[PDB]
Formats: structure tokens, C-alpha cells, sequence
């Protein structure tokens, strides 16, 4: 309904330059962190909102493992899918370590980005 204003991303709240820094300071303040930002995939219509954005995920966690976090946090029943998604594929088999996906994955700004929706293509 156009009565409510639009949902805003984490890149619109936040400008380059600022996520730049907040990135420069996560990754000397906390060298084992990986820093993602978590959000529903815009036109999303089955799952809920997360209660955070920004996360400091230990750089050993993998991805299984992180789809379980995500899941928890949503508090998803067993009947629903949940895809996690990074720079448009799907995360479920990656299983190498979360630091991994940072280096190959990670946005310009320097954190990683991930969408999650109830299905794989969107």
C-alpha cells in the first residue's frame, strides 16, 4: 500500500564512504569477524523481517552453519524455505568457510552482502 513509505536497504541508509569506514574500524577492532549485512530480498512476500542488519560472524562459520543462525533468528518453522543468497547464487552448498566467501564475494565497500527469500531466483 503506498500509505507506507518504502522499505530502505542497508546501502540506502548508509553512504559509500560511510560503510568504507565502519569496515576499516570492524576489520581492526575485530580481525576474526567477517562483516555481512543480512537482509530480506525486496520483493519478499513469505518470510519476515530480520531483527538485525549488520553482523560480525566469526570467519570460521560456514554456510550450512549460517543458514541455521538465519533461520533461528527468523524463527522459521520446518515448513519453510529459506534461500540464502550472494551476488545472485545460492549459498547452501558452498560449505567452505565463510572467510572464503568473503574474499571472493565481498562488495567494493568491504562488507558482504547477503539476501534471503523463499525461493532461489528473483
Amino acid at each position: 500500500s503506498p500509505e507506507f513509505p518504502s522499505e530502505k536497504t542497508f546501502k540506502q541508509r548508509r553512504t559509500f564512504e560511510q560503510r568504507v569506514e565502519d569496515v576499516r574500524l570492524i576489520r581492526e577492532q575485530h580481525p576474526t569477524k567477517i562483516p555481512v549485512i543480512i537482509e530480506r530480498y525486496k520483493g519478499e512476500k513469505q518470510l519476515p523481517v530480520l531483527d538485525k542488519t549488520k553482523f560480525l560472524v566469526p570467519d570460521h562459520v560456514n554456510m550450512s552453519e549460517l543458514i541455521k543462525i538465519i533461520r533461528r533468528r527468523l524463527q522459521l518453522n520446518a515448513n519453510q524455505a529459506f534461500f540464502l543468497l550472494v551476488n545472485g547464487h545460492s549459498m547452501v552448498s558452498v560449505s567452505t568457510p565463510i572467510s572464503e566467501v568473503y574474499e571472493s564475494e565481498k562488495d567494493e565497500d568491504g562488507f558482504l552482502y547477503m539476501v534471503y527469500a523463499s525461493q532461489e531466483t528473483f
